[PDB]
């Protein structure tokens, strides 16, 4: 699971 948060994770700053 770790590719699920770390492929995601550039795009949370859209919050």
């Amino acid at each position: 699971f770790a590719a699920a948060v770390g492929l995601a994770a550039p795009q949370x700053p859209a919050f």
